[PDB]
């Protein structure tokens, strides 16, 4: 199957490995993890993790011919599993200094859940992207402001952390692939950039 070719410790997941729009896999719901996880599962992960990193590393992904992204669900690679990977990078302050802290969020998240949210819904003022779709689909996408996640992590320990701002914004995105839902979905076709009080609209800068 695809994952075992993925898991071999000497393969690098690229673009060759992220299945694009049309493939029925995204539209999928991509299937419960069992616990204890399985060596197999583990390896996924790291594997996805490692593909951020790599994505996020200017000359790595140069080299590589990768897209910057912030986070990465099995399905994606192929892989209907309910496996998700975010690594959310802070950003140079005003001066232009760098983050004192890499990344702001760095997690594998096994079976993850969201369990509450807030009222209010957020958008990135910039709209999103997706390296799954060869496309550029412009619009506010609608999401929760804040949400609640309950997940498992590689340990298999459970966890539940309260995500908002971006983090809960990259949360939902991947999370949204693991039931078959893209980005493109959430975007008011009728009215892309559509605003109301309660749609809090995020700058990165
Ligand atoms: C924001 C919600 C999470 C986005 C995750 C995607 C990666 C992905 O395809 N996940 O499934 C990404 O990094 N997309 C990028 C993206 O949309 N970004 C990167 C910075 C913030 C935002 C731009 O508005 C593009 C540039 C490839
Ligand atoms: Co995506």
């Amino acid at each position: 199957s695809a994952q075992d070719k993925l898991i071999k410790p000497s393969h690098l997941i690229t673009m060759d490995d992220i299945i694009r729009e049309g493939n029925p896999t995204l539209r999928a719901v991509a299937k419960e993890v069992s616990l204890p996880l399985c060596d197999e599962d583990i390896l996924l992960g790291e594997k996805m993790m490692q593909f951020l990193k790599h994505s996020q590393d200017p000359v790595m992904a140069e080299k590589l011919g990768l897209r910057a992204g912030v986070g990465l669900a099995a399905p994606q690679i192929d892989v209907s599993k309910r496996i998700i990977a975010v690594l959310v990078p802070n950003l140079p302050d005003k001066e232009g200094n760098p983050p004192k802290e890499a990344y702001s969020w760095q997690e594998v998240l096994y079976n993850p859940k969201i369990v509450s949210h807030s009222v209010q819904d957020a958008a990135l003022s910039d709209g999103e992207g997706c390296l799954s779709v060869d496309r550029v689909v412009e619009g506010y996408v609608v999401r929760h402001a804040r949400v609640t996640v309950d997940y498992y992590d590689k340990e298999g320990q459970q966890h539940r952390i309260k995500l908002k701002g971006y983090n809960a914004i990259v949360v939902q995105h991947e999370i949204d692939h693991i039931n078959g839902v893209l980005f493109y979905d959430r975007i008011n076709a009728k009215n892309p950039f559509e605003t109301k009080e309660e749609l809090l609209i995020l700058d990165l800068e």
